[PDB]
């Protein structure tokens, strides 16, 4: 029925805020106790603070109600564990973002959704402009 | 054929010491140098000094060519990725040790051949015993 | 005619439940009071919230009487000193967890009727997968 | 009529490749000898080995002709003082990669052409998917 | 006729109570709130509590008519953008601290009249007191 | 007979390097093993590796044949015991830098020949500056 | 008058807790919050979490007013320096552990009051009890 | 007829110098050659090399007819273990180091009849300072 993205730094926070003011029921996850107060002052969404990898921890989330699972943390082991996690908890729809280019295609096959490669993203971004 | 272990602590390190021995080809995988400078005194075996979870780490390993991918380091989250990135290599033979108990299923359910919980090794073990 | 069991952790908790389901009798000790609350909710036995390492706590379990006495908490030194402490009340049959697998044999020497170490265990168990 | 690109990195290599094949004239540049040799064997083009930030580099990339300067090296300040030297030699057209959101518009006060982070561009890629 | 200083801390103190007895008129930024509230009860002098990279704080510190820019901060990057700013308001005389030494003459190219590295000054002092 | 430096920093370093050239004989000492490394391949003197405050460090340093100890690490207590111990060696001018400048005067009576903050000279170098 | 004790761990916190238990007045410093919260829900005293070598910690202390300055912080260093800052501001009764056993002497001729070594101090406990 | 010491570190090398030198007839033990080597080179006394916690060394030792054993070792459970062995074999004077007070008591109900807290004993040390 909602949201929840894991890993509230440059690209969770953004993203937190933007889709908490587009109208969207989110719950953010951080193994950070500085970084969830941080957010939980700054954006109206429930904070966890915990490991996105351990099941307590998503099911604190509500993992269970999610039809979305974002894990834009900084270790793509976290976002990768996270999401298979999540995934086997019925969740239709999960992100992971890597840290390798090159792992792109592995971890759609493995299962995941969407694999979002911020560097090839912005390589790509670069190009169009380029093209323009 | 050859045999990758990942994480030379006490688990990998005893796996490793027992099959040399017994004629196995095994390379060692870990990311502390020093007990990477300790097993190379000690093992008959190639030792590499890198992170287990990375494209390069495991292709200077063999893993385009291994039977076997054990997966052992302190950090369910490091065994099961770089596990299903042996598997993304052809790796049917993928063993992957857990920190949490829950997870014995759920890995296996997630893609990996094996999943090993010493804790719970260990407990069957000592019923055993008791049941004699 | 029951045992006792200190340190209901990953492989205390597992061990306990397991042999009470099957008809044992047995006493459980931890020093955390949430884990003796998890196992007081979910394990039928006597639950004791004390230090395994003071004479009182292993008078208020019976020591007495034990037929057996278990310790798997997560300290080394505390599962020896806890099960020299049995030993020196009678209990005949001792079963303590290590860490450092070297000390294995001193733990054996001293009267520790069965080390277990669910490293080194883990290490054989997946050993004997390989030899199939 | 030439383009000159910092950082091969993550970002750089990729958009150098793609452009390279696309067939565009292209200077590469890196202070990393091992990353200058395998840009030089994968992608036809100008390489040079240094520090973008040394005007000796630049003008060895001929940074007086350029019709582009691209900064996407990891250091946030590097790509911004390297951009500013191309402006000061006549490059109307500079492309830089920042680390802290917040600097954004300060580099495009500065006259940094196209500022791009890869981190808010995740960010709002994110956030259209699921605006579709 | 007055001076903007950014940067309050070991240097910017110092440099403030100095040059405001020495009766200089004397304009003060920082982003620390406590750090303000002690300058300015401890210094004569106007003091704003603001991003020294944003434009707003600049205004309201009257970069418009200041005669000297001075940006001190423990961020080489924030030294260096708040005095490209200051430039681009006409303000003809810049100090910028920086933190390393190698980008010095960068800094200078870039138009900052006085670069100060405390670290080089102090280098080159101790080996002057070794040439008395 | 020589000098002895501790800390082979941007202070350090840079004296070092400054000093070596000028037909000095001096002996460098760093706790990081790779930063000995670099400056051993850079600088005709000679480099232990190893932590300042020991005894059998500074022994090694050559103590005992020095006329000056200039200890110029990023850690003010290090600096002030390192310094105190060699002036008890007999050494006559010690040099030590602080990172508070309220200490300058304390470790002045304590002892210390010289207490050099980078920060405060970083300050009225400014100062002079403006007064020309 | 006051004692101001420097380093909670196993000789500070047991020294806390003997010398409050007959009515001294005691202040606590350690820069770990966690001992520091520990440590206030226990013993009747004044804790402050800070770093000793710090001028706002001592003073927040008391060091003004202090009768004794008991520095035993697992780092020699820290020990030293701070209980020489403690001498600065007029107490003669500073207390400073050492971890090396050579510095007994030193210390005490570097101006502190009293050297203590715990491991010099057990010997000759051994000793005497030998002796008897 | 003699004294058996392992563990010749800060403790162990100072107290056996200072017995022997008093006329005591000791041996020695450690794991370390350097550090045997050193006791060696200042110390009159049979030095044997190896882990006191392995039988064998304690034959070596002489463990067979020694008055007394003390364990020094840096290693808490080691300390104890050795000196239960040590016990095993008739000696009935035991001293043992610990670095944990809490378990001072368990040391002492198990046999071992003297247990010395190098940390407890300094603190009381102090504290009789204090009292004058
Ligand atoms: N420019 C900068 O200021 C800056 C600052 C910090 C880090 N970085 C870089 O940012 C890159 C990625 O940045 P990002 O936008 O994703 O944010 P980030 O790397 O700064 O942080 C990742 C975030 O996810 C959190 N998290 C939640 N659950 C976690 C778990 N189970 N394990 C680990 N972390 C968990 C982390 O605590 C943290 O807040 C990194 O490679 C790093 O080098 C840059
Ligand atoms: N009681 C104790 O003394 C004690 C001591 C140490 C650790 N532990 C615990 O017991 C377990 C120790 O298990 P173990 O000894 O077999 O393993 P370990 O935890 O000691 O080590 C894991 C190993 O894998 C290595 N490694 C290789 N590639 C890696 C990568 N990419 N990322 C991370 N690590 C990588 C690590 O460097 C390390 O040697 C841990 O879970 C720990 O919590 C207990
Ligand atoms: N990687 C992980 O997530 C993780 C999570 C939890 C625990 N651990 C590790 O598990 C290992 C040991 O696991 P375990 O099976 O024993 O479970 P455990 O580590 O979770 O807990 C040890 C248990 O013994 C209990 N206990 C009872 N009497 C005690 C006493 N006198 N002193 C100390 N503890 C006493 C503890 O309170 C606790 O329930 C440790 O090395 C620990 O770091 C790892
Ligand atoms: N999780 C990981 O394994 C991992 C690994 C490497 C890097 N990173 C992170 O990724 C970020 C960006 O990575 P990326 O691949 O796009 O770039 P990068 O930070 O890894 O590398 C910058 C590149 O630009 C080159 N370069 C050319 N001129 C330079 C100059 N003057 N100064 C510095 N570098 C110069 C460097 O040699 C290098 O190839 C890093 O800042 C780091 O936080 C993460
Ligand atoms: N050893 C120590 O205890 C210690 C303690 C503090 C700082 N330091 C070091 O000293 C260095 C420099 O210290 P310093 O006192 O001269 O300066 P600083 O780095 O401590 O502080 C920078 C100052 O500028 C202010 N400021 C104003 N506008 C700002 C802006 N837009 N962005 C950031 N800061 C802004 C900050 O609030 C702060 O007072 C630091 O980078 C740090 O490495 C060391
Ligand atoms: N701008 C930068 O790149 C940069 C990089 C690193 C650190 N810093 C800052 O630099 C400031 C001081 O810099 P610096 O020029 O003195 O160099 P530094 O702080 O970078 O390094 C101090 C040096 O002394 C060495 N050393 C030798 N003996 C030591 C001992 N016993 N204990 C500790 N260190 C010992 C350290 O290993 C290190 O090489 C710090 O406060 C830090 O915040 C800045
Ligand atoms: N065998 C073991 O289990 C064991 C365990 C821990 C530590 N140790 C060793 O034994 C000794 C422990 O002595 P202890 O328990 O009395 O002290 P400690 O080493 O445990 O702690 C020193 C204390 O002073 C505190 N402190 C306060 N201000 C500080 C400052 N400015 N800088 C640094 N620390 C500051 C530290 O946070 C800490 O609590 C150490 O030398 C260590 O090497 C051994
Ligand atoms: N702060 C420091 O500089 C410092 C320096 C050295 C040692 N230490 C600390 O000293 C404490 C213990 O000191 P200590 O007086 O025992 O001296 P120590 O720590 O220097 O050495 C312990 C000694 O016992 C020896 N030994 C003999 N048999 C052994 C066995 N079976 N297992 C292990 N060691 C054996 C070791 O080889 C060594 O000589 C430790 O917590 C250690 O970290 C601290």
């Amino acid at each position: 029925m909602y949201i929840i993205i894991a890993g509230i730094g440059r690209v969770g926070y953004t993203l937190a805020k933007s889709l908490s003011e587009k109208g969207h029921d989110i719950v953010l996850i951080d193994i950070d106790k500085d970084i969830c107060k941080k957010a939980s002052a700054e954006i109206d969404a429930l904070v966890i603070n915990g490991d996105c990898t351990k099941i307590k921890t998503l099911e604190d989330a509500g993992i269970e109600d999610a039809d979305m699972y974002i894990a834009v943390t900084g270790k793509e082991e976290v976002n990768l564990m996270s999401s298979l996690l999540a995934k086997s908890y019925g969740i239709n729809k999960t992100i992971a973002r890597i840290s390798e280019i090159e792992y792109k295609d592995v971890f759609e096959r493995l299962g995941v959704d969407v694999v979002v490669s911020p560097e090839l993203i912005a390589a790509n971004y670069i190009e169009k402009l380029i093209e323009r």
